[PDB]
């Protein structure tokens, strides 16, 4: 889940240690690898620290209570109900459907039976 | 496991991790290294959250009380009934066995001694 | 992919091997680390094999042999089928049939005996 | 495949190696690592080996070398055995045998002494 | 001893965890790397689960107290006495010893010294 | 560059592979290990595959197929659109366009109706 | 995170390690896999050791609470604003935007709307 | 097949390298990784080496170079040992001695002075 | 020590695993792994198995209170002390050295010099 | 050398692949794993792309294309924004100017308006 | 940091296991893979061997109370202040900077501007 | 230190095991891996077992109270003193320094400076 | 095989590598993972280097260079020094000298000064 | 061999990659991976690079590329700097110089001002 996480940077998470520890804090980095920097992290017993980095092989699991929108999952979707027909336009972060109907996050923007059908699935999406 | 936990994926399961957690929620991510993605889970000491990404390295195993039909699994198994005659259709979620026997979730059409064999098997399938 | 390929059971795919071998045939079975086992397959020089167990070491990439479906075409036998209700939306290249059925290049959305009708038709492009 | 090659213990299998031989022999053993050892095998150039231990890491595909058994005829030694209780179904390319035996290119299903003779005719198809 | 797994797929096993637990339930799944999938499977402290996709890094043991005739196993057997006259068959669980002796998990059938050599080995091997 | 590769999910890219083969198709998906699925990709002997799934091992390279906009261009254009709004600044090849709305070759920066408007002409350039 | 662990070193800096300790040092030496070296280091016991080789399989995370400048990431960041015309000048590190706008840890050096954009982001930079 | 190996100390056995090379002579020594030492090894060349070592990851297979023995040829010669006590049977290629011993192309079965004359049998036929 | 691990199959052993546990039972497989099935089983708590197919990963030790004569062994001792002139042959499980001496789990058979340095050493090798 | 790689973002460098082929692009990213992203890059057939995602697994080595600045040269220039205050060190290849601004062919050393005058006269050499 | 511990054979150090038992001892060796002998070693229970082989799999971390003169290290840094003139002389253990100057663990020999600014950079090199 | 080990073959030593146990007993053999077996080996509980197989995964470290003469140890400081001129010679355990100094366990034979500053060598080698 | 290289310091071995180069010289250090370090070692290019220092993953095989002592040569010259003292053994290709020394290809069993002496000529055969 | 490697930092050393290239410049850094970055390198079609970063997957090996320094001349040389002081002997190819300074193709043993000034002659041997 490299992208998925890639999906919350700069938004706060918490990430369970095999140690027992849990850091929370804003989400600054994540690779490949799944090495984790949080920025601005605590742990439990209440320290502070303007950056911990974080050893993938001590990483449980890394959890966040912030329900955010990621359009190119929005896409991965779209593309079951348009296939070959999506693109995710990473310059706008918008999602093209044929070239007239487009989804950002706040919704479809176009017309008619294909429009609606989109509409149906953002709404999906949103839940 | 890959694929069956594919098969799983919108419902709801159990992942026990070496720390002594307990996670429960829908199914939302598997990848073929098995790092698990929930959806709006909870731990044994009732916290939730939106998301939980789950490391593979720390997951002991994945618990489901659902029964859930797998019609991949249904044709791999006719394949040893019906040898050369079998094929899985994930566009329309069907397993066809020779020309004129289809079968759907719900079960077996057609007629003939063919059919009647994959009633049989079939309903065995449903265990 | 292990879980796209798993869907994929019993269709024909290629594979092509680093040693410049190239196999057709039914995809059998798919393991997690991608091995792969193709039943009835011929490579090149027209040697057949009723079971081939390909070493995930060597496969280079899984490619798909079979042509969407011609969506024009599934119309045209459509609207015999269903007379005055069946539209093809060039806008993304899908067939409605009704106002509760909509077909893509991947599948049949919707319910009922239309639905129904309209999975066989499709299946029926399939084979 | 580990699992299915073990169930081709003794049966003449290909093994094709990156190095651009290519051994068949009777397959001997198999190991989790996918090792594998042929008995009496050879290779292209008609050299023959009583063993020959094969590193996992430079075999490209091991193939089935038997052709399935040819169902109607099959069906048409099954009926010398079992006078007018044979019947071969086209649709699935399977041969039934009585109410109760069932025999496809992949064995028999069934129990009972017509099932064991079946099983034996189906393994003298093999021999051949 | 991923074969021999196989042989006890359907049949009741036990698996200890790492973790401390120990599940107990039908044999449902078994791959090359040696994951393992339950079927009706329950823990020491009673709960029931319909399946249970135990990661082979967390497996310590696998137990089984049933005894369960393996014809490979025999063939393997038989191959130390009747060295290039032994085959397993699949199509049928028979091994076959030379051209005329054949031997299923009821016993053997045959005639003379070979058929004889044969018995003897069968007993052992039951034991 | 997991993460970069899920950015260009439907756009086209190519993949240059060991064997000397490249497909060049839209990126599907991507996972963590860099196995990567083309839709309707082709080779360079023609050949065309509705889906091809590549083994990551395999994988040399993954190239960028579009070029990026000519902002030249685009300043001219957007005039036609923003009047007497329109400044290309040849200092970064950024286009500005009134005084809250900002466009570089990867996106325009700003908020309300004049950055919405340039966001889509930014996206007619990128359909052809 | 190799790179920003680079940027840390000289700097103090708190390792946590997996049998429970915690050492507290100057962050002498990083490489690729991780392994760390500090110096004049100190553990909660308050043993002190000139220098402290630590392997990188028994660390959990390491911390840092000072806020240090990374021109390196201000260029990350400056080419997602500037695309192609930004370039970090390891030489004096500064990092370049076009042929007239210069950035330093002190600031933005130029004038204009490259250089007003630039003030804007080396300002945000800072937090 | 560590252990398989293990059986053939002192043995000829040939292996065949990745980069083309083809070594034969008697196994020296085999480790769990597979590394191979051959003692008096000649390579096709016709280079000869007191002890060559292997590195296991170039190993493609080892062979063996030996025939199994001539159960005729052995049967004919332990009757001159045992008048009217020996027997070939063709339908397992096997010899059996008295009503106690018993010679496969593997070994011989069975205990005390016939057992042991023939296994010294066995052993000249493989000293050949 | 694939190799001496297949020595004892068939013989009891006990393998000692991480978790604490002990099992005792008859060696049944080993590969090159070093995965372990044992036959017969039982675990301190007197818990008895027909099969116990243990986890390479988990093994700590295993254990061997016999002592059992290996062949192959003494072929790779007497190949220290007469180069060259020794075979191991699996066959019939003897070792042979030279043309004229011939060392199975009993002892040597031979005359001469080259014999007598053979039960030495066979008698070392005991 | 994740760290030295780092170190030249933004800059020019060329990556040889074992396939045979060479990008020479602007470095645009480099992970822990070796993973390298090149900017507006070009093969040896001169094709062009916005950007090249290598995997690591391929790339046989990285180099720099950038020539070091010229010394003697750099003094020449120098000298005319520093009348007076300039030496070049050919022991070294290092020019000093006044007492506390010292330049090699990597840095300037120092603190002050020479000093950053002259961090700005290496840059100028550095940009043509 | 194979490199750094190879400057410490012959010297005291004390390796930390993750088994909770230290070491201290003369690093007798060290290989790439950081395996490490100890030479008269002894542990906190006060037990002393003749020779300690350590699995580097077990090793948490190594520490040394002694400051020792590196030359390399030296040659490192001198290299970042003269760029293309440095050479470590492993034969008489010595760096040459440029044609008339070279340093000791002793000092810095030679005249000029250059074998000043070398002294401040050994000075500050042994700070 | 798969050689150091080596020759210690045939010597006692302690084997120490994550689990806790100590193992103490006669160095039977090594491999490359350094799984260690060991002869004639007893417990801390006073346990005795013919041969105990010790999975390396599980060594913490093996300690020695012997000091025992490595004549290939030697070999290799001598070429340190002897450039190009040192050759152990495994056939009769002794080291060979140009062609008049012969070096065995008890010590140096030859005469002249070679074979002065040999034993001088030889005397520290011993401490 | 670290431990039977080991033993092997000071002497000449062959090293043969995967991209066809073939390295001989003085074995100089081995470690675990099988790197080695060859002193004064030439290829086939006749070129020579003072130390050569061989990544394993590149190691095809090491093979010895040094030809095992001829013991009937050995057995002559023992014959100048233990007049009527010297017996060659065919049957294992061993030379007794004496009843308490025997010396094979690989070594001398006694101990005494006629043990001494032999290992000293032992020696002088190594060194031609 | 990472710490044989990092004894030669600012000596000249050559790596010979498996793409068949061979680079020769000065030994920049080794790291525990044996990843090495050579400064003012050259490969055979005479291409040079202030940096080449190499990736350890694709070093075959690397090696010294000076010679020893001649010992006979190093003592036809300690002479006119000590006179009478200076003996060569053949047996190791060794030099002393009085009788508490010794000095082998390797190094200087030895401690005071006659073991600096040997130390200092060592060097300029070396030095070109
Ligand atoms: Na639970
Ligand atoms: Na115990």
């Amino acid at each position: 889940f490299v992208a998925e996480l890639n999906n919350l940077l700069g938004r706060e998470v918490q990430v369970v240690l095999s140690n027992g520890e849990v850091y929370k804090g804003v989400l600054h980095a994540v690779d490949n690898q799944l090495n984790i920097v949080l920025a601005n992290a605590s742990n439990k017993a209440g320290e502070k620290f303007n950056r911990v980095f974080i050893m993938y092989r001590y990483i449980v699991h890394i959890d966040s209570t912030e329900r955010r929108i990621d359009m190119r999952e929005f896409a991965k979707q779209a593309e079951k109900i348009f296939p070959g027909m999506v693109k995710y336009i990473e310059e706008t972060n918008v999602v093209l459907i044929g070239d007239k109907v487009r989804v950002s996050e706040i919704g479809v923007e176009g017309v008619g039976p294909v429009a609606e059908r989109a509409k149906r699935l953002f709404e999906e999406f949103l839940k």
